[PDB]
């Protein structure tokens, strides 16, 4: 796993590119040894300048288009968060402005080299190089705002959540203090890590537990699935709903004791709002805090739960009571997807091990 944009280079501003290009053209012209006639020598120098400016600009710009992943090549989850962080449509257009600039400059180069190559009026030969420089600087200034934006989008994109996008992932939801992280830590092997996540205070915990030779990713959702989604901006809402493309199973934890600081009825409302936003992912309801919970509420919960067609698992994340029942259930739910993912990995590769 990694950040898809780590390879995206710093984008030079229109001025920096202009200066780099003119400077390089200046250097190449003085150390060039023209051929014969006085006018022929100036003409071959001016041609060299036009080509050097054209190449230096096109090479730097083209590097941006080549080293930045095409958004369509990214997993849906990242496409969603990329859009949240810098706006997908704006990104595509900025990039297209770069491609446009590369294209017009190539055309201008071919156009001006011909005019110069075909001239015999020193006055004109000079004026033509001067015009080309003028036009190159102008084309680059036309996209300067786009370049500046691409450089800022570059810095912002460094905060993409660093998580595994291939292996099955379990997403833990529920109100604050219901035991989400306690459960994630009881579930994972190595210590949890922290992934950055748009619209969260301190990010989210990311863990992993291995069964056989298969890996299962576990994440919790503080600041994301611990409060009414409706009471949210359409953007942070998009950031939250992006989890649809990462999660393969959602574990929803209820705290019947209400020690979390939320009445059972409020936890049920949240469960229903979350259960509805993720209709295409399987759910595993866990009733936590059984070690301190009152039988009274637990009856209402199981009742309510079973009425939604779900068979809950009673547990105590703190004391380990039932954790193995959860791990077991995770494995039973996700092992097939894990095998399918594994196969498809051997597939994709076999298809390029025979490159040609
Ligand atoms: N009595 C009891 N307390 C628990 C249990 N699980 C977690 N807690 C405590 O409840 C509080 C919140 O748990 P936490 O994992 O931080 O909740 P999150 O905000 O949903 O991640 C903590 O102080 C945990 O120690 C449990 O099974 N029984």
């Amino acid at each position: 796993m990694r950040n898809p944009f780590e390879r995206m280079p710093t984008v030079l501003t229109a001025d920096e590119l202009i200066d780099k290009a003119f400077r390089r053209a200046e250097k190449a012209a003085s150390s060039f040894k023209p051929r014969g006639n006085k006018v022929k020598k100036a003409r071959l120098r001016e041609e060299l300048r036009v080509r050097t400016v054209s190449n230096v600009v096109r090479d730097n710009l083209r590097k941006v288009l080549e080293r930045t992943p095409g958004l369509s090549t990214l997993p849906k989850f990242y496409q969603e968060l990329v859009d949240v962080l810098v706006d997908r449509d704006t990104f595509h257009k900025a990039m297209a402005g770069i491609d446009w600039a590369i294209r017009i400059i190539r055309e201008l180069e071919e156009r001006y080299v011909e005019r110069i190559r075909y001239s015999n009026d020193p006055n004109e030969i000079a004026e033509l190089r001067r015009q080309f420089y003028g036009r190159v600087a102008s084309v680059l200034r036309d996209i300067d705002d786009r370049l500046r934006y691409l450089n800022k989008a570059r810095e912002v994109l460094k905060d993409l959540p660093v998580v595994d996008l291939e292996i099955p992932t379990v997403v833990i939801a529920g109100h604050p203090n219901v035991g989400k992280s306690t459960l994630l830590k009881a579930l994972t092997t190595a210590k949890p890590e922290i992934a950055s996540y748009p619209f969260t205070t301190r990010g989210i915990n990311v863990g992993q537990f291995e069964d056989g030779y298969f890996r299962y990713q576990i994440i919790d959702t503080p600041g994301l699935l611990d409060r009414p989604i409706s009471e949210r901006n359409e953007i942070e809402k998009q950031a939250i709903l992006a989890l649809r493309y990462l999660g393969n199973l959602i574990i929803y934890i209820f705290d019947p004791s209400e020690h979390c600081g939320f009445p059972l009825e409020e936890q049920i409302h949240l469960f229903e709002e979350v259960h509805g936003e993720f209709k295409d992912l399987p759910f595993l309801v866990v009733i936590n805090k059984i070690d301190v919970a009152d039988e009274e509420n637990i009856k209402r919960l199981e009742k309510f739960v079973k009425e939604k067609g779900l068979n809950p698992i009673k547990i105590s994340a703190l004391k380990g009571t039932g954790i193995d029942l959860v791990k077991e259930e995770i494995i039973k739910t996700l092992r097939p997807l894990a095998e399918k993912v594994a196969r498809e990995k051997i597939e994709r590769e076999l298809r390029r091990y025979r490159s040609y």
